[PDB]
């Protein structure tokens, strides 16, 4: 009764000096905290929260897209079947686009009404820096490890831009308004700000009972990875899986921690800003990894390219860590022998491989056809200036096998044997 409704680990910042102690980040990463409420941050950094009020947004971009979910307003414990008799595990929203000038006026004459359908104003694209440069200037007053530019964050290892990883994402609210149950892309962790006027409540489950919350995806008929799914807490306590349950209030920073499992419903009228961020530490990779290989398995993109992104940290960062230094090199070796094999095998075909190389900001490519992804030796087809990326697999199945498949490397071996043999484990 008490351990399956656990206190939530919350934190208060008396000053600017508490949020830049080494204490925070440890806090935060533990993975005995899956997730971290820090109360009054904006306050305590002096965050001017007023550069994310609609008002201002607005006025920085009105005609910006918004993707709106439209959906039944619910109290938050709760997600009941058309006939509403029974709760029911999906939580279907139409899809659909408006600007933030016209959700902004509903979300305003929504609150006046005030003194059931409700739509969500959700995954607005805050990268552009030209468009929202005071916004994204606002959030270096944050202590380095839940920026979302960093030399120990992963994502800021990436070489490019990955939408609502490493660049901001803003969430507007009316009430009821629901984030469905989700872990994050590749078990990252998340920072949310609540620019408020109101509050968000949260629920998370930790990262270890991600399969039995699963399996209860799969028994109540949807996608764990990809659908939409609100859990019944009954279901959750009768399975003995402890729920975290809290109000995020304006100005609270949530960090969501590796893996952990979560879901939100805003309570009143709010916005909400979020990135994710990738500690370096070897909980954080190994879930990282984990979780790649998983979605390979289940053919769901890697949206993080773990691998090109081991490669970049490796070449760059150093590691003092001796359980995440040897999760690396291990990484780092295995996609050395599959390169070769594939170099071998190409090689006894006949099939020629041209040298391409990298340039500036070039992306990580994936696949076509079954979305992995595809590092260095890349099988290209011209579609139709139409270039297609195939992995080794779906440039086989081809029925004319090879033949007008172009074979590119970006990096030879000795490039990569050097790389690996200059990762060392730093003192
Ligand atoms: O505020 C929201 O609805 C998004 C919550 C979330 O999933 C996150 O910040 O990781
Ligand atoms: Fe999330
Ligand atoms: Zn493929």
């Amino acid at each position: 009764r008490e351990k399956l409704n656990p206190p939530t680990p919350s934190i208060y910042l008396e000053s600017k000096r508490d949020a830049f102690s080494p204490v925070l980040l440890q806090f935060c990463t533990d993975p005995r905290n899956p997730i971290t409420v820090i109360r009054g941050l904006a306050g305590s950094l002096r965050l001017n929260l007023g550069l994310f009020s609609t008002k201002t947004l607005v006025e920085a971009s009105g005609e910006h897209t918004v993707e709106v979910r439209t959906q039944v307003q619910q109290p938050s414990d709760e997600n009941w079947d058309l006939t509403g008799t029974r709760q029911i595990w999906p939580c279907e929203s139409s899809r659909s686009h408006t600007t933030i000038a016209k959700y902004a006026q509903y979300q305003a004459s929504s609150f006046q009404e005030s003194l059931h359908i409700i739509k969500f104003g959700t995954n607005i694209d805050l990268s552009d820096a030209k468009r929202w440069k005071p916004q994204l200037q606002e959030l270096l007053k944050l202590p380095a490890f839940m920026r979302v530019t960093s030399t120990g964050n992963m994502l800021s290892h990436v070489g490019h831009t990955i939408l609502g990883m490493n660049t901001v994402q803003l969430y507007m609210k009316v009430p009821g308004s629901r984030t469905p149950g989700h872990q994050e892309n590749n078990n990252f962790c998340s920072v949310n700000i609540n620019i408020g006027p109101g509050d968000c409540e949260w629920f998370a489950v930790h990262e270890h009972y991600w399969e039995t919350i699963s399996a209860f995806c799969d028994r109540h008929g949807v996608d764990y990875l990809t659908g939409s799914w609100w859990p019944i807490l009954d279901d959750l306590y009768a399975s003995n899986i402890p729920v975290y349950r809290f109000v995020q209030r304006p100005g609270d920073l949530v960090w969501i921690n590796a893996g952990t499992v979560h879901w939100v419903q805003a309570t009143g009228w709010c916005n909400n800003i979020a990135w994710n961020v990738g500690p370096l530490t070897a909980y954080q990779y190994q879930l990282a990894l984990e979780r790649y290989e998983w979605n390979e398995v289940k053919n769901v993109k890697s949206i993080v390219p773990m691998i090109h992104v081991s490669w970049n940290v490796a070449r760059t960062v150093k590691i003092s860590d001796p359980d995440l230094f040897k999760m690396i090199k291990f990484c780092l070796l295995q996609s050395m022998k599959h390169c070769q094999v594939q170099r071998e095998s190409l090689v006894r075909a006949g099939k020629k491989i041209a040298y391409q190389g990298r340039v500036k900001d070039e992306p990580a490519y994936y696949c076509n056809e079954c979305d992995v992804e595809v590092f260095n030796i890349l099988f290209v087809t011209s579609e139709n200036n139409t270039y297609l990326v195939h992995c080794e697999g779906c440039a086989r199945r081809r029925s004319a096998g090879l033949q007008g498949v172009v074979v590119l490397e970006q990096y030879r071996t000795e490039e990569l044997a050097q790389a690996y043999d200059a990762f060392t484990l730093a003192p």
